[PDB]
């Protein structure tokens, strides 16, 4: 469904070393939908089959939860003060940023786990599919939070790799904890 | 197995002039695996049957060995210097490049040795299978070493054969020497 099936023992049907087979790849429309299909087609790609995919799905779920909560908070704050919310404010050091970094970390791992082939999208094209998927799942209007803003935040993540922001390992524990227990923690 | 059977005497069961039969091909999914099947199915295509196929297998083995070793070295070098390795560095003049050129030389020879007919893949499709096979066998992440880089290096090889680097003949001897070497005597 929308939510990832919990996996307390972190057990997967296929080994971590195995490549994930690609969805149908014949044409350009197939190519742009690869990430969306990996993410959402639980008939072809059930929860619990591939560790890399489940981790990515969890990161997405956590991000979507946070962006929706933050959007609602900002919208209500604007309303209480008699003003129209003009744009979503994306802070670079909080829970949203952390969740987005999880998405980026795991979309990279997912990309590397996908079966190579002549029609496998290039990395830039593949990671370019991430904002549209987050937009649709979040239901946050693009007039409030644009693909261009996502691009900026992606660039920030690229730069941070090459404050007391969680490391890659910290972020993986965050994802694993959620997958095991359904438990998320935002520092307050 | 994973490794090519050593062949100190360079003896092959079939003559070099003989065409290699294609694997059974029902569909387009079969078609995109043709190179991988030729390369890895040693039940249908045992080592020591076709010189052309064995030479290609050796080229692949040498390349895969080198790319994995070079990746590991670069990854460790990055770690020691407190940085996340961002991209694989592909040197154009060393063992890696030489082995890649061997792969290209021999994938061409292999293609030309495949039994002609309507089922034989087109060249563009066939050579297109080479980078994915090298990626899968190496297990080097594509975020580090992309298909696009392979494409660029392939083009470099095409351009070089339309300096300072082993010739086609030298690269063939390289392959032959590897295939012969490690059986316990030098021949
Ligand atoms: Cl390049």
């Amino acid at each position: 469904q929308r939510h990832v099936q919990l996996n307390p023992e972190l057990r997967f049907e296929r080994p971590d070393k195995e490549y994930i087979p690609l969805p149908p790849l014949r044409d350009m429309q197939d190519m742009v939908k690869v990430l969306f299909l990996l993410s959402t087609d639980k008939k072809r790609y059930p929860d619990g089959r591939h560790r890399t995919l489940d981790y990515f799905r969890v990161a997405v779920e956590m991000f979507v939860t946070e962006v929706r909560q933050e959007y609602k908070r900002q919208y209500q704050q604007a309303q209480r003060n008699g003003r129209a919310m003009q744009r979503f404010t994306w802070k670079n050091s909080g829970e949203l940023a952390i969740c987005f970094a999880c998405c980026c970390d795991n979309v990279k791992l997912l990309y590397d786990s996908l079966q190579p082939g002549p029609l496998k999208p290039l990395w830039d094209a593949f990671v370019g599919q991430l904002p549209p998927m987050l937009i649709v799942q979040s239901r946050v209007p693009e007039t409030m939070l644009s693909s261009q803003t996502y691009h900026t935040k992606y660039m920030d993540w690229v730069k941070g790799g090459t404050v007391r922001f969680p490391s890659v390992a910290d972020r993986r524990v965050k994802v694993e904890t959620y997958l095991r227990s359904g438990a998320g923690y935002k520092i307050e």
